């Protein structure tokens, strides 16, 4: 019946997001109860970003100089403080939309969606995953800073992402929302390189699994493997790892499916070292690595979310 | 700065969402302003959708059959009727979160969000394009049928699709607003198979030119061709005829990178003669067809919505 890069439905994030303004720059920030956390950069100029400090820059900063507008609204900044690499300005009004919420911070691998936004108003939504190196794939431009990545269990949004830079390969960098930026990036425009993108080798498989669930199995072969003769293929194409946690969270679609782990692992093996021959799985002439297995039992299954 | 398969922002929609019951038979219902519309098939049991007689079977059904519920909170029916293939529920309270909307019959090749929802409950959100062939190539499991495609321009909700049935090979079919089937489709179970899914030629051209834009440039030839030597190689590969109308809507495109309509004509028709060699164009294996020369420029742009 289909499988489908999909995001959450963000109505509840939309409700949440604002405009914030320092001088000439704007960005976005996100309104959670009384508070407005945004990207502390805003504080910066064009100039400013070549060797800002932070701390400096601030002294010069008070509440009534960080502009927030929800919508044509204006609300009123009765405090503000720093937190790592994000700011928090108290406002005088809790949002009357704040959903349930969490802030978590996401391990590589794992996905989420984005609401990408401009002076506070939501352009689209999309699905990323945080990259091994730290890195995600988005689609940003200027302005866009301050949107936030979440995933949701029913009615509680956990945001995992706030968006903060581009490094200048075209891919992005930024933080959780206490602030701490996610690998070794710095919110400075400076030489910061990315390493190595690898593939995220369970959720390959988690997708193979979809695939299988959904009538693309071609790629089924009479094969089985180890971890360890696994492994040694996975290096040479630059694929993450696979270990046993990775095999027992693999489990539930295992056990519906009836292929063994090490048996689709075998499969895999096989597409790396053959490649696809002009074929498609699911759509895709590559092997696609930004589903979770989690997404992959929840897609196939049809959870929903207040 | 990346390019992504982006979907529109879902909340005004999510507002309007509602489950719909007759007898054992529970989808989802689209609620604007004091009337809910449903597919008509919610009216039939398995059995019925043999060779359902859809006049007769609602003769059957009171006003109080149709159990209206969103989120926790019943909706009192004080009337009924049937417009094509969907029903048309009138309620005694207008949908309090109706926002800005429009009634579309989208063209082939147009793209939209699909929120798909199940039981009244919004499960995630992805984007597709109406094929040449007028199905849909959609996620949707037993339930999902209601759920609703649109565009939004700023304010207002463009609903273009509502989702009635899967083909027995896995693709979709579904209504406009009004009821009336894309295609040739229709609301029983029976042997209907789609036609030849070629490939969207004028968004393939969109998408070469997001690429650019973005850097990835490797494809861009020394070469030119014209519309008709260019359309004896889109037939041999499945490809829509590409029209002037076509050119014409890549014009500002074309523009902003000065790459001639017909000279990326030529990388493309080299692209579907040498095959990738293993490369890829914004993540992709494959010439992706299901972005529009809009859907470009807005998301390279930055255009956003209320
Ligand atoms: O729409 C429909 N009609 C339908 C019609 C015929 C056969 C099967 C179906 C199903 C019914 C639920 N079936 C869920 C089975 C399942 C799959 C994966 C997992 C998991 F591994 F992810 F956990 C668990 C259960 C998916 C297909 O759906
Ligand atoms: O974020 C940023 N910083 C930035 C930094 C350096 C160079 C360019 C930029 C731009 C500034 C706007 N620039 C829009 C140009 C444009 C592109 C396509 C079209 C169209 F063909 F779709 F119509 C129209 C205009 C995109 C990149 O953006």
């Amino acid at each position: 019946s289909g499988f489908r890069k999909m995001a959450f439905p963000s109505g509840k994030v939309e409700g949440c997001m604002v405009q914030v303004t320092c001088g000439t720059t704007t960005l976005n920030g996100l309104w959670l109860d009384d508070v407005v956390y945004c990207p502390r950069h805003v504080i910066c100029t064009s100039e400013d970003m070549l060797n800002p400090n932070y701390e400096d820059l601030l002294i010069r900063k008070s509440n009534h100089n960080f502009l927030v507008q929800a919508g044509n609204v204006q609300l009123r900044v009765i405090g503000h403080s720093m937190q790592n690499c994000v700011l928090k300005l108290k406002v005088d009004t809790a949002n009357p939309k704040t959903p349930k919420y969490k802030f978590v911070r996401i391990q590589p691998g794992q996905t989420f969606s984005v609401l990408a936004c401009y002076n506070g108003s939501p352009s689209g939504v999309y699905q990323c995953a945080m990259r091994p190196n730290f890195t995600i794939k988005g689609s940003f431009l200027n302005g866009s800073c301050g949107s936030v990545g979440f995933n949701i269990d029913y009615d509680c949004v956990s945001f995992c992402y706030m968006h903060h830079m581009e490094l200048p390969t075209g891919v992005h960098a930024g933080t959780d929302l206490e602030g701490n930026f996610y690998g070794p990036f710095v919110d400075r425009q400076t030489a910061q390189a990315a390493g190595t993108d690898t593939t995220i080798t369970v959720n390959v498989l988690a997708w193979l699994y979809a695939a299988v669930i959904n009538g693309d199995r071609w790629f089924l072969n009479r094969f089985t493997t180890t971890l360890n003769d696994f492994n040694l293929v996975a290096m040479k194409y630059n694929y993450e790892p696979l270990t046993q946690d990775h095999v027992d969270i693999l489990g539930p679609l295992s056990a519906q499916t009836g292929i063994a782990v090490l048996d689709m692992c075998a499969s895999l093996k096989e597409l790396l070292q053959n490649g696809m021959n002009g074929r498609t799985i699911l759509g895709s002439a590559l092997l696609e690595d930004e589903f979770t297995p989690f997404d992959v039992v929840r897609q196939c299954s049809g959870v929903t979310f207040q």
